[PDB]
């Protein structure tokens, strides 16, 4: 890292947008894995929503179109009538291993998943599976932490027909080839769902390009509300699938997927946080985040005490860092560390098959957003050396 | 009504709480049975939410015990571990339909809805019914559009394993004799599912009188945030039941009900919505609603030109009053009435069964809540004369 990037990384133009970091200038958040915080715009665009309308019809089709821009789908127009809203993404994850299983699953097909899967990636599959006379087929990582051509080309065969994968690990910070394994799906006559509630907030994300049949994620990783996961489709297979919930108001796409009174002013303030987001142009945001990514782990590294849980290289962490003190529980060390103002999570993260994998229980975990400065990752080193000193 | 009574309902001392009203004294809000306005309190309180925590856990679980008193779910404890959050009354519907069925539907079992049921409890029974092979069975209507103890006792016999009926029929207005229907059907080996979506915020509900096995609703009609769907259940058949999401966090009540991360800044305002209502005393919320709704009906009696599609007593009247101008569409109706700012909902209300047994296609619904006054309902009157004069 050159002198003038930890210029960058210890300048922080961003954290007075945000009200809770504001008021709290001693602590240090590093948990935007977890939960983003929020933008003050966000707040009050949503408040505003309830204050003021409960057009709203206008408004609600203004943030489809938003979001469609912001994960490339577009026409030149975005493609709004695609996207649906759900609770999160283990919503528009279940949703899809119910309609797009009973649509597509044939007994003795290969449902294929990957080893970095969260939770919400695999139970779901696991019942489809079952109803449906189907097999669970995982995709395994290398001694580099990669899911090679290899392991592809082998894992994604004919049998195939569902192949999910995470595009970012909640855990290892990995960033999947997902157009590779996208155009090895196809050709073995399966469809392409990604999960992507962790990429989309801190890389670029074009459906066209990744060339994939179902994308999810949630607002709450991306600034904005809880409440809102969305699902984009391409639309014959959006057409083609059931409906997975079913009542009022569930008829045509993105309609058929959206049963009941929908959150309007979080979906508003989802709108809000993608405008807001492209306000601070996109690309210095994924900029940022590298720096602060690579500074953390080259000063993890610094540290013998601790191991951290994936790639070394910290060009290949996105988002999030894995780690344990070694001989320490994470639970002890998030408490010394929170004792320090230190925001980190603690255990297996609902990626227990991934942690198994690797020979662990639990890990801590630090991940930086955008708001993040040197300053919060130095109070973290600097905690984590209180830590030792105890233990 | 006394000379007393139109004092009560003449004088407003609650629509100044409400930003949307308060910012609209010309405008008058008669559609409470869609979604309800949101007081100032529960705007703040959700945006504070997400201002200062985003202990939380403390906070989510005396939302949780606020939400189960107010339906008198208690022990002398409020039964929190017993509520379950979804996104609307409609999500819960749908759980109760596929775990509720799965546990219990054996085949030719009968599943028994009335014919005044909102879609969202009547299509997922049809899917559960299809899928498990067992029979749709609806209760009907009177002359005095009642569900008579003789349709009760003839419709859920023994052949009867799951009864699912609305509390309040969001057309008609009526309240149906939820305890009546519970005792039969448990005589019958059978469960008892009681949408309330719209008797909750008018009417009081106790659940332990009701001697119900599932209640659901949202918190948009109590004046809470949308998003925000709540289900209650005999925490012995909740243990029983399969889980309906799958992934992430999802164990135990209530957390096997939750998949993925929740709307805690919405439950937090669904708490704060609660204690709103317990504060201006429930017991005078339910009072001022039902003179609103006796002078509502007397009033739209005096206009000939006028067919209200229920009972022409307004005791009977719980919220909502159908009705239709003879010979004019009630989208001309809703026209004509917004062009003098008035709201009422016009169309068939996701209950497009109750419309066809009644002989409609579309009617207008005025629908009251304590935030409205006489004047409210005389601003109906007047523009529903405009529209006679012009049709
Ligand atoms: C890769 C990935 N996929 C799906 C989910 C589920 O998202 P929802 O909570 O919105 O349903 C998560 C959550 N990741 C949780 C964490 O690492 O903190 C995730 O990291
Ligand atoms: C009796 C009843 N049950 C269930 C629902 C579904 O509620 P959700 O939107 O929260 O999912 C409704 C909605 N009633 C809509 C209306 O009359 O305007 C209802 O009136």
């Amino acid at each position: 890292m050159t002198d003038t990037e930890v210029a960058q990384i210890t300048d922080n133009p961003y954290k007075a947008d945000f009200p809770i970091l504001a008021a709290n200038p001693k602590v240090a958040y590093l948990d935007s894995a977890a939960t983003s915080q929020r933008p003050r715009v966000v707040i009050e665009a949503q408040s505003r929503f309830y204050e003021t309308m409960n057009d709203a019809t206008a408004a609600i089709e203004d943030a489809r179109a938003s979001i469609a821009k912001f994960i490339g789908a577009v026409d030149a127009k975005p493609e709004s009538q695609q996207i649906i809203f759900t609770r999160n993404t283990s919503e528009a994850l279940n949703l899809v291993a119910s309609s797009l299983g009973r649509y597509a699953l044939k007994p003795g097909d290969d449902v294929v998943i990957s080893i970095m899967e969260h939770h919400s990636n695999i139970i779901p599959w696991q019942q489809i599976c079952k109803a449906t006379g189907a097999n669970l087929v995982y995709l395994r990582m290398n001694s580099q932490y990669q899911i090679t051509p290899e392991e592809i080309a082998s894992k994604i065969t004919e049998r195939a027909k569902i192949v999910s994968v995470t595009h970012v690990s909640n855990v290892l910070g990995t960033r999947n080839d997902i157009k590779a394994i996208a155009k090895r799906t196809h050709a073995m006559g399966a469809y392409m769902v990604v999960d992507a509630a962790q990429s989309a907030p801190h890389i670029l994300v074009n459906v066209h390009d990744l060339d994939c049949d179902l994308l999810a994620f949630s607002a709450h990783r991306m600034c904005g509300p809880m409440g809102i996961g969305v699902l984009w489709g391409r639309a014959e297979l959006l057409n083609a699938m059931p409906p997975f919930l079913t009542g009022g108001e569930m008829a045509p796409v993105p309609e058929k997927f959206e049963a009941g009174t929908q959150d309007a002013a979080g979906i508003y303030a989802t709108g809000a946080a993608i405008k807001y987001l492209n306000g601070l142009d996109m690309a210095k945001i994924e900029k940022r985040e590298e720096l602060l990514a690579r500074y953390l782990v080259q000063q993890l590294c610094t540290l013998d005490f601790v191991d951290i849980v994936g790639s070394k290289l910290g060009q290949n962490h996105v988002g999030a860092v894995a780690f344990n003190v070694r001989g320490v529980h994470p639970h002890d060390v998030s408490s010394i560390l929170d004792m320090n103002n230190v925001c980190i999570r603690a255990g297996h993260h609902c990626a227990e098959p991934l942690l198994i994998e690797l020979h662990e229980s639990s890990t801590c975990r630090a991940s930086v957003a955008f708001y993040n400065d040197k300053h919060d990752i130095d109070q973290l080193i600097e905690g984590l050396n209180q830590v030792w000193k105890i233990f």
